[PDB]
């Protein structure tokens, strides 16, 4: 009918899987802590970890979608294994065992997902695929916003109705069924992207590949389940990755009229500075969110609504959305690595301000509102932070890894605010997250420093 | 004698006409709660109710002038017309059916009058008329500024002086002789106006269309009337009209390469957000400013004069003349309804914020002076809502209804604010005003988002 | 030897005679309060109306220096009439004729010397005359502020030390050798302007208009005298100036395609109003500063020195020196004139601010810095405010008459602030100057609505 | 190797030099008032002497370098002599003579090094060499970091750990490993400088020469020796040298179309003011960090770190490097002379606003932030003052040397905020510096005045 339409469908079952993820994550940690028996450290790194695999998947995914098996199919095949993931996630239990299979299920989901969607959108356009993801990106934030508001509200209004398990477990169902939404409502308007596919989707299904890597996602999903429970497994394979990334550095080192990478070097170690500060939104804050921010939210002396601590998330994708308008007006260059590094800075000191001001043991909600808007803003000029990257293969890949070991890396740092189940009051938890934050935003504004000080070696390789 | 000497005439007998309006409309609301005996829940509905036939009303009269009747003559009618209304108010009588008639012979009058004014000012400049019309809207500004400040001092001034009716009914004389000032100055320089007339004014009356439209003008009086009092006639009339909106805008989806007016669609959204936070400011402002705002205006601790409530509305002129110039210098595109929401927000925050600082059971007359400066600067840069807005018949019909039927559901949203007429202690009225005003500048935050998140799909139709 | 040489010489006389009059004037309010037994209602209407008959002498001397005299010469000779008069403010007595006396003769030199030393600064560069009177006014404003530091000071100084006289006649006498320095700094360097003189100045004195215009000299010093004591001489003089631009101006309306002067009259009636708030400058903010400001000068706890009520007026030209290239970097139209309304408008506020936070009886002088700040931030944008003013001889005139009687006119809205001398705790006088600059304030917002809803006519002339 | 390699090494041991030096000046005041027993009175002149020594002695090394000896062993010669300086800090004394003899060895080492390191910069690049300059500056910023927060922790750790006297003394030592550092870092990479020398490196070394400089060079320790611990023969060595420049001057009058140069003496006289202020920031800003500061560092509640006073001045190579990109970035003349006495102002300022809000006998150490924040901001945009100054031989000298007094005269204004060692109390204390930095504030804000009045003369001249 028209590229519009081909950018209509995947548009739409785009956002309905971001959908199903982020109404995921907003109350995976809590999750953990709350309904199972985990404690707080090591929710942190369980999750971190799963963070970390979620960050490097669409590694192997965006390559299997164009050069073994097909971007559409493949796509496709990612929606289907995340299906069985939230739908492995409502099942009412108390093992272990049983949700640690459902997010590597996940982890193997996304990777054959999110860069084949994303892929093909840059297909659809041949070069407008500027405009074309900027309405795709859109898309993304409208969807999560819904599932970051709705799916903790299905999880505290089925609870109070019928008992302890359907809440958690209706609110990963609505997930699930999100995707399945976006499967139908591909599977309507699949004639436009028929004809859109990648190089091989041309050709037909060649099966010796396509056992091949359905072995292979499934010796994934056990291979990513025991990183996740054994936390030393995924120290060592932190490690491991770690001394990688260190060589595959080093080996370039011993190459070339070639200065520049030197800056690359410096750019990898503030992006590492950078996911560890943005790592830690999903969790110090979800617990600084869950123990010590009034949910009341009562604006000059009036109540509206009682917050659910999984809903502040949603304020990320709004800030965005509100934003992202106002820089375009402001049009009205890896310095602004540094700009960003400040406004991360001020966003720990505002829950750090919200300590004096605002005590009885929990601080006021409007902290996250505030908090938000300086991580989501930091986030917006700063994110897609190695796609500028600039023989070139090892390279990119060191960055990714030095970004998906920073994931983990944020939960080790989170760690530090690690409350002890022997510590209830929350007028003695408010210290140990203050704590932490405060000297997050000084460490924050010690990145500003260094970027700003290394700014005329970036002003010297142009 | 020149093209301003017609446009001073026309001028004139406007600025002469909104000084009679305006004075009426500064304390109507007031009128039926005090000195009539209607509670605020029903003066709410019935002034919505007549602000909404008002706002309709020129697109008959607007036609009348110039396809059936005269438009300078058909602008005479309404004028002569209004005269009646605003003597029809300064009778003295407790009848309720005797203010009704001249309600609806205002609204009868109005129709006839403010198009037809503004139409021939197109006409007078045949394209300078942009350098007319924001000299014939200061002009407006200018004389609706006096009659609010001058008639409700009238009404304080006389009843002081002669008891209980001759002030309510001299301020409504007050409005009666500014018409017949107008008539009066128009009769001596309509020789400028009389070779500038519409396409029929030329020729000669037909008075079968003559007699047709005073019948016509007759029965709708009546019909106004009707709808004012009984408030479920207004209901279902205004059921009725939304339900038309609502059909001739589907009617419209099955028709045509024509997705923008989607956003047509989504424009008219946002205008009947807008309507309700405007006609907020006559319903819900009014009575603020009656029971829970110190009349006593004190610059610094010296006293200077004691306001009476209707005289506040007179800072809505006076802020559009003293911003006006401000925005011009500001030189030196539909996010602009993002904007003006961004503004209403605030501005409900300010009557929100003048809970908490200023307590006596009254907050401060400053909240007034504030306020109107955020909803006038509000309205400078998004009013004229739909004059832009672009086989489109029917498409701008479906938004004239949709901005009146607005207009009374206004009225509904100010009676969340309706006190019991049992409730007479100013500190137990001040918590339903400051919870309507701060959830009502919630609301027109969530507006903003709403219009910030939709500006990809603007800039797209672009 | 140069034209720059020239300049050097009208500046250096003109620095020192600036020097002399300011010095006097800082001083002269004080003196008849305080030396002299003068309520401060009469000398505010003493001073007022010699600073109306100050502002309009130069009007004479401007004509006789270029048509009559010699603008060189006419020049001296007010220089040498004002040696005399600040020479008979120092012999030390308590006679009233005898003050009245100098300050006539104040008026007549002043007449003679000032528009004829800016006259030949204009001749001297034939058009650089815009960087030559910009360092004029440099000189003007560095020589205005010695004085008014130094001349204060002195009459501290020695009355302290000499008694009871000698102070106030010293500071005089500082004020009368200023004139001799300069006389003295001219007599040398005469040279370069005996070569550039007026028309006039070329040709020999003619002594039959020298003899006249010495007597009508004479006769002006005591029509000028006779006015200031009986102040209804005063009032009927500016009641017959008054009528006679009100007459100047009828006969103005019956003439021409011509419209464009209906405008210079609303700028005339706003120049009125800016001479009342400036004139307040020189009465009640003296009075203010006499009676009700703290001259302890401490920066955040530590004492520097204790001010001279009087030094508070060098804070005008400070002020100015300071903010001229400030607004010319804001580089990188009689709308002005409003936003001159706005800045007196805060000036009037911060002194009503002062009232609140600052109370022992006596506020801050600190009020006198930022209060002082804003009048003269006011001051440099509007002033020379009918110097663009544009068959145009008459029109000029009621400008000029318009502007000096005003000077007067604000001499009677200080009295609104005259505190009756049975009323000494100055707890009791701080309301009766912060009610009037409060009021003051809100009457310059006034303004500030009225300049600007006028603004459409002014860009309709355009 | 290339021309970036050649400006590698002297960055390399530009970076090594500055460290040595910062590293020894942050602590050079402290160890005579703390560990010897240096009344601080004393303490201020003896540095400010030698302070005044060292900003002249690049006058003679300079010279010395490219006429007579060789640019590059003639800096090597100064970084030698340096070795020696910071060795000679090293031995663990209490004797008065061993210290002024290392900082006369620091005066000859430091003017043999300085000029002649930024000279061959110069001739590295032969117009780029504003592109070495700031890459060659910011190395000097990131070097003098490390050592004015090194060697303060080192003088701490040493003396809790081993008693009295290593502690400082290993300071010293770290200083002087630092300056062999970088000569050993020089020894390596010496071959690209060897081939970019000056005229005379060319040539054989003129033993004759090299005796008489060696000799002189001795002789001048011995010289600045004397001069710091006799204080009255520094006095009259400062009177000589200030009538000199007073004789250079005006012997520069009686000469020439040339008035231009009595602005030079103007930027002259300010320029004296502004090293008077910051020569204040290593006196009694020191003093006032030491004696009523809250050392204890904690950001909203939580504690970090407890400062060591002398780390303080490593604010001003943080803010510098923090600051310069943004002065950058407001890219998209001599009247920033008046801008940089503004900024200055508020500084001294702030440690009066210090006084007020923060009482405990000690303010906190928040102010040597936002303190030294607006110091380096001054700094920043007017330090090169006479680098742009313009047969202009001895005007130039003139230039330097009162510049160098002002040094010393810095050091008897801070005088006036000399504690008495009996005054222990460090409420009592703080009086005493509040009391001076206040009035500082108060002199630049005329010195701003005085800059700002100054300007249509320095408009004038182009």
């Amino acid at each position: 009918v028209s590229k519009t339409h081909s950018f209509m469908t995947v548009s739409l079952i785009e956002l309905w899987e971001r959908f199903g993820y982020y109404g995921m994550q907003a109350l995976i940690v809590y999750f953990m802590v709350q309904r199972l028996g985990f404690d707080d450290s090591r929710a942190n790194l369980v999750w971190s970890a799963c963070a970390a695999l979620i960050y490097v998947s669409p590694a192997i995914g965006g390559w299997v979608g164009d050069k073994i098996l097909g971007t559409k199919r493949t796509m496709l095949l990612g929606a289907g294994i995340l299906s069985v993931g939230y739908a492995l996630m409502t099942v009412p239990t108390e093992n272990t065992w049983f949700m640690f299979s459902a997010l590597g299920v996940i982890v193997v989901g996304n990777g054959l997902f999110k860069p084949n969607a994303g892929n093909l959108v840059r297909k659809i356009y041949e070069s407008k695929i500027d405009s074309a993801f900027t309405i795709y990106y859109m898309a993304v934030n409208v969807g999560s916003t819904f599932s970051m508001l709705l799916t903790p509200w299905i999880k505290d209004y089925v609870n109070a109705q019928y008992g302890n398990e359907f809440g958690w477990h209706a609110a990963f169902a609505v997930c699930c069924v999100g995707i399945l939404v976006g499967l139908g409502n591909y599977a309507l308007m699949h004639k436009s992207l028929a004809n859109y596919g990648s190089e091989p989707d041309t050709r037909p299904v060649n099966k010796k590949s396509l056992a091949i890597v359905l072995a292979l996602a499934a010796l994934s999903v056990v291979a990513s389940a025991i990183i996740l429970e054994y936390e030393d497994v995924a120290r060592v394979f932190v490690y491991a990755a770690g001394v990688a990334v260190l060589g595959i550095f080093f080996h370039l080192i011993r190459t070339s009229e070639r200065a520049g990478l030197i800056a690359a070097l410096i750019l990898t170690v503030q992006t590492v500075f950078f996911f560890i500060f943005y790592q830690q939104m999903s969790t110090s804050l979800a617990l600084f969110a869950l123990r010590n921010v009034d949910w009341d939210f009562q604006v000059f002396g009036t109540h509206l609504w009682t917050w659910s601590p999984a809903q502040f998330q949603a304020l990320n994708p709004i800030w965005i959305m509100v934003l992202s308008p106002v820089l375009a007006w402001s049009y009205s260059i890896a310095a602004k690595f540094a700009l960003g590094f400040a406004v991360v800075a001020i966003g720990f000191f505002i829950y750090g301000f919200a300590g004096q001001f605002a005590v009885n043991g929990k601080t006021s909600s409007w902290v996250m509102i505030w908090g938000y808007a300086s991580y989501s803003l930091g986030e917006l000029l700063v994110s897609g932070l190695g796609l500028a990257m600039i023989m070139g293969g090892f390279m990119m890949g060191a960055y990714f890894v030095a970004s998906g070991i920073s994931q983990y890396l944020g939960g080790v740092v989170a760690n530090f605010a690690s409350v002890p189940q022997d510590l209830v009051d929350p007028l003695q938890t408010l210290p140990v997250y203050t704590n932490l934050f405060n000297k997050l935003g000084v460490a924050a504004v010690v990145c500003t420093i260094i970027a700003l000080a290394v700014l005329p070696l970036m002003r010297r390789l142009t």
